[PDB]
């Protein structure tokens, strides 16, 4: 792949068969989405950014299918407007930012 | 050439002179620096995070030099907890995310 952000980075991952639309986010340290089924082994925690802190629910060792790459990462559970895929994804993914 | 996103993209940059730290986010959709004094052409914007939405003031065409580039794109001022460089500097810039 090759992305150009003249448009946000929205692509396509599965988060266990569940299709999901996320966001390529640089600037996550962790990685958030909504109306997932995960189970029940999760770590209760809160997230600040622009506007304030949201109360998520860590999952570690979900496995994860993006960009023709299968990767086994953490996710939270918080309601945001839009997913997140962030650097604990793009690391793993083996991806980069370049010039 | 690429960077690794292992290191959190973090950056010093000269905001209109001011050396400003800043981070690398393409996942943002513009540019929120805090706590700096750009002057009186402003224009008060909203801005959404995950957290919430916070008021600032917008200026334009600001003077920015960022990993030896010189580039003017539009500054946002306001009470991000990061110091932000949003995907319209990654696009003047010329970054992309590659995979
Ligand atoms: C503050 C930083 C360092 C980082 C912010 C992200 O890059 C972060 C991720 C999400 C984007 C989509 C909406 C949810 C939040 N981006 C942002 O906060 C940028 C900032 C900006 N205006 O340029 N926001 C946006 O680009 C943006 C626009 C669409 C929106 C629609 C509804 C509500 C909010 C919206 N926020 C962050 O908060 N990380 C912590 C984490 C991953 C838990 C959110």
């Amino acid at each position: 792949p090759q992305f150009s952000l003249w448009k946000r980075p929205v692509v396509t991952a599965y988060i266990e068969g569940q299709p999901v639309e996320v966001l390529l986010d640089t600037g996550a340290d962790d990685s958030i989405v909504a109306g997932i089924e995960l189970g029940n082994n999760y770590s209760p925690k809160i997230v600040g950014g622009i506007g304030g802190f949201i109360n998520t629910l860590e999952y570690k060792n979900v496995e994860i299918e993006v960009l023709n790459k299968k990767v086994r990462a953490t996710i939270m559970t918080g309601d945001t407007p839009i997913n997140i895929f962030g650097r604990n994804i793009l690391t793993a993914l083996g991806m980069s930012l370049n010039l």
